[PDB]
């Protein structure tokens, strides 16, 4: 146990003496800042395998070079060490983070534009300046760090000797006198922390008594680790209620809400934030300051109406057929739940046709809010929720105020008016985008979303395989130029009911009536259906031009 | 602020001064911590919350526990005196400080009414002549003892760890020195130990903490979790040693969930499946240790996987055919022997319907119920060894069926006997509504019942009629009151009722519900005589006359059914 060095540990990892029994870049950079800032590491748990049990278990190596496509699974042990070896039971991620940073690489898929066709390594600015962080660490590509901020690869601390690196900086003339001075202090801090410092601590033990020492660690070190601000806040908040049955009631509603229809995944966090919003509390932040005794008193005095409304909220989203896979913005339920609370609406709201227009007004808003790439439900959300809540109080007594909510949102910069580019992106959306279902719900508003339904390909994806298209006679150049489009909105439609024929056959053995067939089709924006698969592209580009103009109109206010 | 420095005396002294508080609400466990403390094992970093007096009256803080009383103080007391200056609310380390506090600063019949003889005050003690117990792996002996059980074992000198905080070092080192009860050489050993304690509670920096304000709790919290435990440490997840060697995580979770949904419900753990793995795959060692989870052992397990998966499910269903649920089967470690029997004989759901297995299922149930009625450790200690021997018995007798004869005798040799002692019999007749053992006793004493169809335990005389005030209308001595209301929950007022909660009976008194729902004189007479009800008083005043008469009727059946 006692103490130890990061260099010592990283090297036993390399010699494969430190292993792993079975089992975010920016976050690795954050460990390294905290480390160089002197935030100490906690104690780690280690298991020493007797040489007799060397073959008894299947150990795996830590990750050094990460590639989401190439190496993403912890590689198995290559050469079983010839002597005593250790397997880590706690601190795996902490160790892996140091390994990737000082001896490895990280390749993550770049977020590209919607038109789509990189091994980076850890670097530190020696002329690091603080940011209200203290030390700027970034995973960068070599050419992006050669930028004419003096960037240094932290990895060389493990490959070169201090004297060489200290000297390179001093012999660099791109740097002025005062600069080289700062750079040296910083480079030294790094070398003198990865090397020459007692940061690692480790409870170690053998097979027989491993049972006892894991439990000592759990008593002495933490048990039931804080789920961040979240379980803390819940803990803090529940501790200001008369009912010592409060903790449960929240978890209970969360469960009921997540079994409303086909299924949802809200968090206790949403319930707490909703509580604040519905209680007309002036701040809606998820902060312990806002979960005081006075604030939580209001919630406890109004819990039953608030719970009911949030449940009806999910019931309404499922009336519009949302589930855990298509609704990604749980933050959008909050305005809706304030509305059902302001008007004290009940389950009857979903049935009475008298409220049908208002339900379709809400859906218009929700869909358009979720169709925006991003910017509506992310940053600045707390100011928005506040101003949206306000709108509902001043003019919701009549009905949902879309006119006002639309412009309040424009003012906070979060307009729901789509640009020609945002519209062009929406017309090439892929099958998997959660935004796809909802675009179709808007474009095709007549459906019983309240009942089972799904999204399918007019021309089935099965036929879209390189051989099959070529058997029919598609230029080899156009192969794989169609298979990609087979999964794009112009070949996507909304169908009634749960989940082998070309569309024009299914549509003539299921739509015998010429007049009714022509209608279902024009209603699904299917203007024509060509019989040779080698004419699908003329179809695709035709439906798109039709849908593009239908998307513009449907998002015009 | 990261105070790496800090002593236990300082913490506890700030705890007593009500400056260290809590925002939100077992002895042996506390005792294990104290041994490890003196074994040098350090504490983890704690997280503390600074409260400026501008927000002092806004969050309802609570004190740590010191003198615990299941009946009186079982919840952290509210703040008696709020401090005027800045103060702290612990977020991490809540339990660890609450073990030091109670440690250095403070029954079985569960006759809840009795204040006396029913809540003995025990305080932490240490044997200064402690010695290595290579079984527990302990090197220091800490037990919670009462003053009498603390005062002449030749090698046990008990020191109340509490005086360390009230007396002076010199004084205690002197008391041990001027104690003629001790022997010269053994006086030296005591001193060395007493010193380590005084010098660990004081004079040694063991407490470490992060004191943070509201402004930046979010950030430093996150920083703490990065550098410290974020994966909530771990568990004895030997399941990993197998998803690895075997070529699974899903299958286990599946058996667990399916087994937990068989009847009205069960709450089994992944642990049982794995333990049954070794039990049913004939591995000579059933320990949940990592040693038996070897590549070659886990080879037999995946071959017997389909065979065991079924038996564990068949086991759970047999239990639900006996009315068992999460609420009434706390000792889930008793399923393991049952599963071996089903696997040995390769039975199926047809064991649950075919009348040819009735005598057999009833032999099993009797044993199971009897095993659970004992409040001692038939399924608490020496399990790996009992289970190992039961396996042998079941394997050598899987013909006529359950070797109950042999199983009882092997349990008797291992001291896990099921012959009931007269005193233990008497407490079974006084079992409360809550003790899960009660459900079973009723099913053992009333073996003719539809355990199959939905059923609930109810009270002959309804619980709602027993309110201090309600009994004054009928006129009862207020002398025996908080005890009469307790008897409303004991066995003589408890019965097995078919169906579910009948709100229509809670209102009526027994002679007003049986009298109508059972109109035939001959039928009622029997439904009742079968539920051990000889007479049913109609004046609530005579309840205690009914209780004693039934207790005598039930005591009779208990002695007949056991023994
Ligand atoms: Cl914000």
């Amino acid at each position: 146990q006692a103490g130890g060095t990061i260099r010592s540990l990283l090297d036993k990892v390399a010699e494969q003496e430190y292993l792993l029994p079975a089992i975010r870049p920016e976050q690795i950079c954050r460990l390294f800042d905290s480390l160089l800032q002197g935030y100490p590491f906690g104690t780690f748990l280690f298991w020493k395998i007797k040489p007799e049990n060397r073959d008894s278990y299947q150990f795996y190596q830590f990750m050094q070079h990460y590639h989401e496509r190439d190496n993403y699974h912890c590689e198995n042990v290559t050469q079983l060490p010839e002597r005593e070896f250790i397997a880590v039971l706690d601190g795996q991620q902490r160790i892996t983070a140091l390994n990737i940073g000082l001896r490895g690489s990280f390749a993550w898929k770049l977020t590209g534009k919607w038109w789509s066709n990189p091994v980076r390594r850890l670097h530190l600015n020696l002329l690091s300046k603080p940011d209200l962080s203290m030390y700027d660490f970034e995973f960068l590509t070599d050419d992006k760090a050669s930028l004419d901020q003096y960037w240094f690869r932290v990895g060389r601390i493990m490959e070169e000797e201090e004297d060489a690196l200290i000297d390179e900086v001093a012999d660099d003339a791109r740097l002025s006198s005062e600069q080289r001075k700062e750079a040296r202090s910083t480079l030294r801090h790094l070398y003198r922390t990865i090397h020459d410092k007692d940061k690692i601590s480790f409870y170690e033990e053998s097979d027989q008594s491993l049972e006892r020492v894991l439990n000592i660690f759990i008593r002495m070190n933490s048990g039931g680790t804080t789920l961040s601000y979240s379980d803390l806040l819940l803990s803090i908040a529940v501790a200001q209620w008369s009912s010592l049955d409060a903790r449960e009631e929240i978890h209970a509603l969360v469960d009921e809400m997540n079994r409303v229809g086909d299924g949802f995944n809200v968090s206790k966090d949403l319930v707490l934030k909703a509580g604040l919003m519905l209680s007309d509390i002036g701040s809606v932040g998820f902060k312990v300051e806002n979960f005081n005794k006075e604030n939580m008193a209001i919630l406890e005095k109004n819990w039953t109406p608030i719970r009911d409304a949030l449940l009806l909220s999910m019931q309404l989203l499922a009336s519009f057929g949302f589930n855990a896979q298509n609704l990604r913005a749980t933050s959008a339920i909050l305005p809706l739940a304030y509305y059902l609370h302001h008007r004290k609406l009940t389950a009857s709201y979903l049935s009475r046709v008298e409220y049908a227009v208002d339900r379709e007004c809400i859906r218009n808003w929700l869909i358009r809010s979720l169709l925006k790439a991003s910017g509506i439900w992310g940053s600045g959300l707390d100011t928005l929720l506040t101003m949206l809540r306000s709108d509902i109080k001043q003019s919701g007594d009549t009905g949902f105020p879309l006119a006002k909510i639309e412009a309040t949102m424009q003012q906070r910069g979060k307009s729901l008016r789509f640009d020609p580019e945002e519209i062009s992106e929406l017309a090439q959306l892929d099958y998997g985008n959660p935004r796809t279902f909802a675009l179709l719900t808007l474009l095709f508003p007549g459906f019983d979303f309240s009942r089972h339904f799904h999204v399918d390909h007019i021309y089935p994806k099965g036929l879209f395989t390189r051989n099959k298209l070529a058997k029919v006679g598609v230029p080899a150049e156009q192969l794989d130029e169609l298979i990609e489009a087979s999964n794009k909105l112009p070949n996507l439609q909304l169908l009634e009911g749960t989940i082998q024929k070309m569309p024009h056959e299914w549509y003539a053995q299921q739509w015998p009536d010429v007049n009714a067939r022509q209608a279902h089709l024009q209603s699904q924006a299917i203007t024509s259906l060509p019989e040779q698969l080698n004419q699908f592209m003329d179809f695709y580009r035709e439906r798109q031009e039709t849908l593009l103009a239908r998307i513009r109109t449907a998002l015009q206010p």
